[PDB]
Parts: structure tokens; sequence; C-alpha cells
């Protein structure tokens, strides 16, 4: 059990080699316990462990301790959820609010890098599990496409003199979607996937832990009403990607700007999208609607999601 | 229409908003291989004017779409069902196409890739693979390029032919011409790369020997993959060349081949972890599969 690292691109592989039926993640399941609103638990099987073994040493290759936590966050009680977007916008605030209390006990950690928090939904794209859940992982490296985003950003505001996803969020008119007194979310101009929404602070944040009280609730809000609208544009729910792209731990950064990236995985049509030749193979990427008419279906649709605005 | 650039990866956007049966209408009759447009391209000889907005890189979608239409039978399950004969079309076929691209002198990179299996969506069900005529290198192979060159600067040899020399213990298969091994960076939960023994750069570069060896090593591979998991695999296949249209010293030729099945032969899914993060996971060491795909591929023999 090691992170291997690929020596062309710089890519990190985590190599890690009840009876049937019952959920892991109901109350009353071994580890659960009773009594919670939001449950961050070991991950049965860790790809990153506190005591990780000695790594795999080849002539040619960079090999790493496997040092970190691997955390499932289970995000209601209640089993029978379709979405994240289905809880009330009070849950979805408890859950924001223990992950980033999660984030705050790993800022202390010497060991961790990089706090990912990401959610995959739907069957269609590997989720066997039917309860709702989201995921950490608390690494000893910073993601590679995160680290590219970083650098960019870096180089940008020292050419520049100032954070890029700024100017971006400021600038964004046509493809947004929704926006809050805290949040703006809307479809960017270099959107890869189907149904791509991008959910900013309006206020230079580069860590969860930076978040205010009232940003928090905002967030929540951005969080159910875009997945909401997720969930009917296509007239059926859509399978989804979420993670949230911020600064590595544990100091904020005048230069990045944290947003969550949610990849809606159907095309206009509700048919799904695999990630294949051209983006595994090469990291390109094909899109048959523009973003500015996908922004268009994805505002009427969450017009619906609405409840005063 | 046009290639969009991410300000924060230079990844591009290709913005673009059975037919492949002897006597059907853009096929015609008597062939062995046809490379022909795509009805759908997503970069064509005559992009429009691209959409342009102020803080964003955008490209004139300029370049071709073709569909290599592998076999005139409808029925064959995959490339390794083919013939040796008909392997060594279909790679000379590919191999001309670039020639042309090349002589041309429009086009940054030729890219050939496969994609296999109704589980990663393809539906049409007629035996294909893909050529993308683009005006920009791939940012995967772009990073490949980089690590190369910068191995290329501090070691004064290249690191592909080093990789090449030294894979035994995760070999799969060999011949005169290519190895085909398991590499120890492995991302995909049935993986092999396969590299020609001799540097080069460009398939154009190839001489008819080792076409003839690719067409083999490729056959007995997928034969391997087929077979491994039980039941056949989806499987994306990627040629890594140079850029168009000169070799290079530090960059070698090959081919990626990712099969989707874990060893229990359940689909692994690109998710939160590699598409928004760029972090994969093995449930197996690249040893042990390497191990097991040998051991597939000897039936295969
Ligand atoms: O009893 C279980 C069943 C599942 N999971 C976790 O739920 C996630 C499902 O996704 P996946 O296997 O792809 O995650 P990874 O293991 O790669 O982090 C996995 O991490 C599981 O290990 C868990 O903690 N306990
Ligand atoms: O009548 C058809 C049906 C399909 N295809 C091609 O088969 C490939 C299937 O893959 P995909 O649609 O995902 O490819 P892309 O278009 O993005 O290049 C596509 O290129 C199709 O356009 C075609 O040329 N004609
Ligand atoms: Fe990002
Ligand atoms: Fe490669
Ligand atoms: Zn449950
Ligand atoms: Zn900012
Ligand atoms: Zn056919
Ligand atoms: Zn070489």
């Amino acid at each position: 059990m090691e992170i291997r690292k690929d020596p062309f691109t710089g890519e990190y592989i985590l190599v890690s080699p009840q009876p049937e039926g019952a959920c892991p993640f109901c109350p009353g399941a071994p580890e659960t316990g009773r009594g919670w609103d939001v449950l961050i638990l070991p991950n049965r099987y860790p790809v990153v462990t506190e005591n990780p073994p000695e790594p795999t040493a080849e002539d040619l290759y960079e090999v790493i301790p496997a040092r970190g936590s691997s955390l499932v966050v289970v995000e209601t009680p209640q089993h029978d959820v379709d979405d994240l977007s289905d809880l009330p916008l009070g849950q979805i605030k408890k859950i924001l609010t223990a992950v980033a209390e999660a984030q705050r006990k790993a800022e202390k950690e010497g060991n961790a890098a990089y706090f990912l928090f990401f959610r995959n939904k739907g069957k269609e794209i590997g989720v066997s599990l039917t309860h709702p859940f989201s995921q950490i992982y608390i690494l000893p490296v910073v993601p590679p496409r995160v680290r590219a985003e970083l650098q960019a950003s870096y180089e940008w505001y020292v050419k520049h003199g100032s954070c890029l996803h700024c100017r971006i969020v400021e600038k964004e008119e046509k493809r947004l979607v929704f926006q809050n007194r805290n949040w703006k979310a809307f479809v960017p101009f270099y959107a890869k996937w189907p149904h791509e929404v991008h959910i900013y602070p309006k206020r230079h944040r580069s860590l969860l832990t930076e978040l205010t009280d009232e940003e928090v609730a905002d967030l929540a809000e951005a969080l159910k009403i875009t997945l909401c609208a997720l969930k009917q544009v296509a007239g059926i729910p859509m399978p989804y990607i979420m993670v949230l792209h911020q600064a590595p731990l544990p100091r904020p950064t005048q230069y990045y700007h944290l947003h969550f990236e949610i990849y809606g995985m159907y095309r206009p049509d509700g048919k799904l999208k695999h990630a294949a030749g051209a983006e595994l193979g090469a990291s390109l990427f094909t899109l048959d609607t523009t973003p500015e008419e996908t922004a268009a279906r994805i505002k009427a649709a969450l017009q619906k999601c609405l409840k005063h605005s």
C-alpha cells in the first residue's frame, strides 16, 4: 500500500490492495451508533491511513507513504433520500459545518497537505450504496488537478496583480444560473462536462474553514438549489460528481479562490456521458451544446427550485 | 463552434454544437478498411469564426474528425478477433492518413484512439476507431512531452527507452519490435502500455516489420484483456506520439490501453477523485495485475 507517481504526468496513484444488503451508514450499523444528524467516520477500505506501511520502491520511480485519512460523511440518518438537494437547508448547513470542523482538525496535523471533499451520486457512475454520503481524503500530496489550478492561479496573480477567480466571478452574468448574497453559481466558459456548474464565494476565500456562519448558510442554499435544478433539467435525476477545489492546508492564499465544481453527467438528451479515450487518454473534452445554451436551460429549470426569488 | 481553453489547467474543450456496413450511403462496397469523415465532427476543415470572450483563449476548431471502419463485417466483437493481416491493414491505413496530415503541414497533432464497450458509451456495435487531426497538442501528451524533455536534460537519455529496457516483472508480452507491460504507474484496473523497442516518436517512422509486429502485439494483448476478467472487458486505447511532423530524441511513441473492469469483472467509473482531482486508486498492485494478464495472454498464444 503506497502512493505511486507517474513520472510523465506527476499524477499520483493510491495503490491499496453485517448481513448481505445491510446498510453500513444507517443508524444502528456497527460503526454509526444513534442520535446523530451527521456522522464522519473512517472509510472501511482506506486509500490513506495514519500508519501506512513502507512503500514499494523501484529505481526509476517516486513512491511516498500513503499517510492520511479516508473518511465517509454520512449526510443524514435517513436512508431513503435520493439526493443532497432533497435535504432541508438546515441539514445541509450541519453537513458543511461538520466537514469544516473536520478540516480544522486536519489543519493542526503536520502530515496533511490537502483536504479533498467530494461527492459521487448515481448508480450510473458506480455508486452502489443508496444512503446519502460524501467522502473526504486527507492527503500527504496536493491533488494534481488542484496543483495545476494553483500554479496557473499563482502565475496569473504574480503577472497581473489580482486573483483571476475574483475577476471571473465578477464578470459572470450570461452563464449565471443562481446567486445569493454570498455565492454565485455559473456554467464556466471552459465547461467540459455536459451540465457543469461552479459555485464560488463572492468574497475571496481560499479555505472552507475561512467561511462565516452566514456564508455557510448561503452555501447550503446554493448547493441545494443548483443540485435541485440538475435533478430536473433533463426530466429524471442526473448522476453527478461534486468536488471542492480549495487551497492546500493549512494557510489561506491570496492567489487561489475556493469553489465547488459540479459535473452533471447526462447530455441534454438524457444520454449518460462517459469519460473515455479523449478525456482519459488525451485530457481532451467535447461538448455538443454551448456552455451558454446549457446555462440558459439549467437556469430555466432552476426557477422551479426557488422559494422566494 | 471553437476550441476553448481552461485558464487554470490548459485543457482544451472542443465545443461543437448501421452507417458503417457495406452498401450504406457513406461506405460503398469492395473495401477492407475505410477512413471517412465523422458525421458530427468536433474539428473540421472549414470551422466558423470562434466564439470570443475577453478573459479566455479560443482557437478555430480546424482539423479532421475521422472514423476508421476496421472491417466490413458487422458482427466482429473486438479488434483482437480480426486476423493479423486485417489488423495490419488498419494500422497501415491509419499511418497513411498521418503521412497525409504531415505532408499537408497544417495540423499540430494526430490523435488515434479506440473506445470499446457499451458500458463506456459505445452504442454503435460495428467495430471502429477514431482519429482527431488537431491544431493543438492534447494536454495529457503535452505533460508527457514536458516531463520527457526535463528527464532528458537532467539525465542525457530517453526516459521511455530506460523504462522499456528495465521492464521484466510486469512484462506481459514481447516480440522482435515491441514490449507490452503494466507500467509501475498504472492508474486503471487493467492497464498495459505497448512500446516499440527502437526509439520511435511518430507512427510514420515505423518500418513495415514494426507495423506487422505491432499488429501481433495488439492482437495478443487485447486477446488477453478480453479473457482476463472472465468476460469481455470495455477498454480505451490511445496512441501517445510526438506532435507532427518531426521526431525527437526525448519522446517515444506508445499505445496505452485502459481496461475498465476490476479483477472481479465490475466496471471502474472515472468520478470525483479521477475527474475532480486527477487522483487514481488501485485495489490490486500493478505487479499482481501483470501476472494475471500474462497468464491470460499464454492462452492467446
Ligand atoms: O461498509 C462500507 C462500505 C463502503 N464504504 C465506503 O464507501 C465508498 C464507496 O466508494 P469507493 O470504493 O469507490 O471508494 P474508495 O474506497 O476508493 O475511497 C468506499 O470508499 C467504501 O469503502 C465504507 O466505508 N464502508
Ligand atoms: O451515424 C453515425 C453515428 C455515429 N458516428 C460516429 O461514431 C462516434 C461515436 O462516438 P462519439 O459520439 O462519442 O464521438 P465524437 O463525436 O465526440 O467524436 C461518433 O463520433 C459518431 O459521430 C457517425 O459518424 N455517424
Ligand atoms: Fe477548479
Ligand atoms: Fe503516455
Ligand atoms: Zn442506510
Ligand atoms: Zn479571489
Ligand atoms: Zn455495420
Ligand atoms: Zn526512447
